C-alpha cells in the first residue's frame, strides 16, 4: 500500500494533524464516497479551510478525477465571481501517489439535511430557494462553451455552503461530460435517472433537469421520488406517476423492451404488482390539497394549494419524458413558482 499510505480500499490513510508541503494541515476526514475521500484541512498559505477530496490510488478514480479538474478548471474560467453555484476546485495536486483535488469548504449536502428532517422533508420555501439555485446552476452549465452535463444530480452531491445559509452549491463532476458524449450510458444515479438513459436512448443536459424534478420533490417529501430497486422498478416507479411514455419515444428506445412491450392494439404499456401506469399522481404526492407531503405543512405560511399547484406545474415540466419539451433552466427560473 504505496510505501504505508494506504488502506486496502486504495484510500489514503488520513492522519489528523499531518502537514503536507508545507502547507495544508489536514485537520479530519470529513465524508468518504466511491472515489476516496473529503478531508479538512488548513491552508497556511491562503489562510482557508479547504475541502481535499483524496482520490483513490486506482486508475479508474484517478482519470475520473482528471476528467473532473478538465471540467472544474473549464467551469472555472467562466464564473470567477462564483456566481453559478458550482463548487470552486482551487487547484490539485498529486500527493503520495493520490491526485487531490482542493476545494472551498462547504457544508452538509442535501440528503444528510434531509435525514436531519427524518426524511419528512424542508419547507416549500427552502425547496422553491435550492431549486432556484439549482436551475440556475444549470442554466450555467448549458452555456455554450461548457454545455456540461453533470450526470449525477442527487441530494448527496449538492451541499449547503455553509449550516446557515439556504445557499448551495453542486459537486462532483466525477461522471460529467460534455454534450455530443454519448460513450456513457446507464449513467446517472438510478433514482435520479432520466428515462431516455433509462431507455438508452442520446442524451443532453434535459438529463440534469429530469435528475432535479426528482430531487425537488424529494427535498420537500423528504423521500425519493422514484426510488426503483433496479432499472426495471425504477421505470415502472416512474410509470406509476407520470404514465406511459410517449411512442414517438418508446418507438427510438433501444432499450424499450426491458420495461415496456406493444399490445396487440399497437401501444406501448409495462411487461410488469405496481400501481397502473399515471395513478399514482404527483397532485397526492406533494399532498396540493392535502396540507402538503402526509399533511405535515397544513396551516404554514408558503404552502397554499397556490403555491403547491405551482410547485406541482414546474416539477410536471422537469419530469417531461420528451427532452425536447422538457422545461429548460432559463424558463424553469422564469416559472410562477418563482414569482
Ligand atoms: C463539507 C464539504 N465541503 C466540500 C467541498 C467539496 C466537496 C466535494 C466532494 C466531492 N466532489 C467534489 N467535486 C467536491 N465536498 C465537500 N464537503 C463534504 C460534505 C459532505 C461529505 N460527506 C460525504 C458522505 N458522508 C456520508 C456524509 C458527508 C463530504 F465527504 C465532503
Amino acid at each position: 500500500y504505496n510505501d504505508g499510505y494506504d488502506d486496502d480500499n486504495y484510500d489514503y490513510i488520513v492522519k489528523n494533524g499531518e502537514k503536507w508541503m508545507d502547507r495544508y494541515e489536514i485537520d479530519s476526514l470529513i465524508g468518504k464516497g466511491s472515489f476516496g475521500q473529503v478531508v479538512k484541512a488548513y491552508d497556511r498559505v491562503e489562510q482557508e479551510w479547504v475541502a481535499i477530496k483524496i482520490i483513490k490510488n486506482k486508475k479508474a478514480f484517478l482519470n475520473q478525477a482528471q476528467i473532473e479538474v478538465r471540467l472544474l478548471e473549464l467551469m472555472n474560467k467562466h464564473d470567477t465571481e462564483m456566481k453559478y453555484y458550482i463548487v470552486h476546485l482551487k487547484r490539485h495536486f498529486m500527493f503520495r501517489n493520490h491526485l487531490c483535488l482542493v476545494f472551498e469548504m462547504l457544508s452538509y449536502n442535501l440528503y444528510d439535511l434531509l435525514r436531519n428532517t427524518n426524511f419528512r422533508g424542508v419547507s416549500l420555501n427552502l425547496t422553491r430557494k435550492f431549486a432556484q439555485q439549482m436551475c440556475t446552476a444549470l442554466l450555467f452549465l448549458a452555456t455554450p462553451e461548457l454545455s456540461i452535463i453533470h450526470c449525477d444530480l442527487k441530494p448527496e452531491n449538492i451541499l449547503l455552503c455553509n449550516p446557515k445559509r439556504s445557499a448551495i452549491k453542486i459537486v462532483d463532476f466525477g461522471s460529467s461530460c460534455q454534450l455530443g458524449q454519448r460513450i456513457y450510458q446507464y449513467i446517472q444515479s438510478r433514482f435520479y435517472r432520466s428515462p431516455e438513459v433509462l431507455l438508452g436512448m442520446p442524451y443532453d443536459l434535459a438529463i440534469d433537469m429530469w435528475s432535479l424534478g426528482c430531487i425537488l420533490v424529494e427535498m420537500h417529501t423528504g423521500e425519493p421520488l422514484f426510488s426503483g430497486a433496479n432499472e426495471v422498478d425504477q421505470m415502472n416507479k416512474i410509470v406509476e406517476v407520470l404514465g406511459i411514455p410517449p411512442a414517438h419515444i418508446l418507438d427510438q428506445a433501444p432499450k424499450a423492451r426491458k420495461f415496456f412491450e406493444k399490445l396487440p392494439d399497437g401501444t406501448w404499456n409495462l411487461k410488469k404488482e405496481y400501481k397502473p401506469p399515471g395513478t399514482r399522481k404527483l397532485h397526492n404526492i406533494l399532498g396540493v390539497e392535502t396540507g402538503g407531503p402526509g399533511g405535515r405543512r397544513a396551516g404554514e405560511s408558503g404552502h397554499t394549494v397556490a403555491d403547491y399547484l405551482k410547485f406541482k406545474d414546474l416539477i410536471l415540466r422537469m419530469l417531461d419524458y420528451d427532452p425536447k419539451t422538457r422545461i429548460q433552466p432559463y424558463y424553469a427560473l422564469q416559472h410562477s413558482f418563482f414569482k
